[PDB]
């Protein structure tokens, strides 16, 4: 039987790693992409379809689920896995970001109170409890995603609060025996774009000790160059022997560059959301299927893609569906985009395993941005 | 290899029949329910899912497809079957009803001109041509669905025009060799609620000769009692040895009573449309899954239903999805409702085959309306 949590690195190339996380509900191949299932569904896909694309783990959200349908309700119904029909690992974000992104808020050292987009409360203790009620496999510490840009003073104050909250998150998780024995807890590094603060944050998190370490506070408007600059110094600060999770990233090229910088795990709404909007990922870059140029194009969305959508339907058909606002258009675009992302991750894993990831990254970029 | 068209009746009970229509693209078990795929998709379902529910044939619409994406376009792309990925029979309505239902129209003996809901034209010749371009397997004559209520004079004038159009439809279909050799043509009986006009219409259609005969002009607001009264005298007027198709019907009890009156084929948007709206069919009658009473109900939509949705997900989950406006809610409700309809048809076919359809109809009604 699989352990609660075990991360093993099978191969490395520079800062890049490939390996596996073993958990009770399944194995996660890294680097991993997690489709986002904010409201207990990966939008427009059955869980079996999510699995068919290659996903090993999906992401849920404490914030959304606590509002609808409710955390206690989901627990009464048997937990998130049973509720939505996904029996593999689920990582849940802690609310630390979504509350400030979506609500309409009172922040204090205790936590955050907010109006539902009714009054609600989050705190390290309540966040960890909600994630327990959901039956999350990977529980995220309750943090504060510092707005960007931030002054060094404000970034420091914010990060310091997040580190106090990280310790509270650790203690809350550990005090709940069933959770501590069956789930994993990841800490979240903050510090904005400042090396010294990132270092202090990493040191604080490592002192507390977590099963994995997220790089928080990025993909908040800073752009790729700056994100990569921050990753350059930030990822090496994290314990080498635990997974490194870059929250909310990203476009295919973001993922490739982040893996080059030591990231093992990703989540992003981009493939799902933009799929519904008509954007399809291809190895020659994204296309917008709504464009008139696709109205009579019999080719699949991507010429190499192995997904069921590309095996069966044309660009022309999907163009029609999306133009018409048909649900099947959302379904097909989403399945393809998530499959594309998983194929990207597979190519990344294989190339690192084979010691040719640098060449893959170069080839990928040359073609994607041709 | 299957013939262009062959209808065989395997068993009868009173006016009810069960049998098969063999066509080049597949066998259709009768009585049959055709899911509606107006815009080249059965809304929220992949064609494989439509097939998995038990459907042998689906319905498309000349009116919608001629507007978007265009009939000539679909022909250029290889026909409707290839375009949407359904390789089994497709019946297409002729436009005769939808143009007057949805457009904003100039009617004449030649046909109908109308504004797209751009100016367009339909006529017996153009309708048959569009259905050819789509590659329809069962082509419907271009008719006029008389509004309800109608005076006897207006119903007669309307029906007479439809019969002239039925002959034009026949001649247009026959003049197109590939269509005549590979597709079937059904005539549509009109005459409103008037026995003498229904008889005249049946006589006219039988004189022209068709592969099948639809009862048109019903499910236009007359209600079940009146519909059944009209069916009582109208269906026996049609040739016994050809399929009888009741257009646009209907609720489960409508279908049962119509089969009792000799109908072999049905189509209706009810299971798809109302599914997306939160109505689920069950053997104990319809439920609205949005209702708060389902928020923590772990039972499947229906206790006996064999569909994949009822095997896996709870009412509580689907309640959440529909409340949240999630696409997966539409998907699951629709798959279940279409599966329910197909199971109804299967029970009807089996009971007629076994000479216990009268008992089935009684048992069905007693429970459905308890
Ligand atoms: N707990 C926690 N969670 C986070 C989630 C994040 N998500 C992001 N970026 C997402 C950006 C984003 C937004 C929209 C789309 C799209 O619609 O395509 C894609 C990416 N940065 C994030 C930072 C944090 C963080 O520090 N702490
Ligand atoms: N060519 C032709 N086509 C028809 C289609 C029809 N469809 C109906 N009834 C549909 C009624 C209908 C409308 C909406 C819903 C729902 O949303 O649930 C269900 C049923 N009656 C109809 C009559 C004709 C006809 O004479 N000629
Ligand atoms: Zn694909
Ligand atoms: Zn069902």
């Amino acid at each position: 039987d699989r352990p609660r949590f075990s991360f093993s690195i099978a191969a490395r190339e520079g800062k890049a790693r490939t390996g596996t996380i073993e958990m009770k509900r399944g194995v996660i191949r890294t680097p991993a992409f997690m489709p986002v299932g904010t409201a207990a569904t990966v939008k427009a896909l059955k869980p079996e379809t999510v699995r068919a694309t290659g996903a090993d783990i999906i992401l849920g959200n404490t914030y959304h689920l606590m509002l609808r349908p409710g955390a206690e309700r989901i627990a009464k119904l048997g937990g998130l896995h049973s509720f939505m029909g996904w029996d593999r690992p689920i990582l849940t974000d802690s609310g630390g970001y979504q509350v400030m992104s979506l609500s309409s808020t009172k922040q204090s050292e205790e936590g955050v109170t907010f109006k539902s987009h009714s009054r609600h409360m989050l705190s390290p203790e309540r966040s960890i409890e909600i994630q327990h009620l959901l039956g999350s496999d990977i529980v995220m510490a309750f943090d504060e995603c510092t707005p960007y840009p931030a002054t060094p003073s404000r970034a420091a104050s914010s990060m310091e609060r997040s580190m106090r909250w990280a310790k509270r998150s650790r203690d809350a998780f550990d005090s709940r025996k069933e959770q501590a024995e069956n789930a994993a807890l990841f800490g979240i590094q903050q510090g904005s774009v400042f090396e010294n603060l990132r270092q202090q944050s990493a040191d604080a998190l490592a002192e507390i000790g977590f099963d994995g370490y997220a790089v928080g506070g990025l993909a908040v408007g800073e752009g790729q160059d700056e994100m990569f600059r921050v990753l350059d110094f930030s990822v090496p600060m994290l314990p080498d022997d635990k997974p490194h999770y870059l929250m909310g990233v990203g476009k295919p090229d973001d993922i490739v560059g982040a893996v080059e910088r030591g990231i093992d795990m990703f989540d992003c709404v981009l493939p799902t959301r933009s799929g519904r909007n008509g954007q399809a990922f291809t190895w020659d870059g994204p296309i917008n299927i709504r464009n008139a140029r696709f109205s009579e194009d019999l080719k699949p969305l991507d010429s190499e893609c192995h997904c069921a959508v590309c095996q069966k339907w044309s660009r022309a058909y999907i163009h029609h569906l999306i133009r018409a606002g048909e649900i099947l258009g959302a379904m097909l675009m989403t399945e393809h985009n998530i499959a594309f992302y998983q194929q990207l991750m597979q190519k990344i894993r294989d190339s690192i395993s084979e010691g040719r990831f640098s060449q893959f990254a170069q080839d990928f970029r040359a073609r994607y941005f041709a």
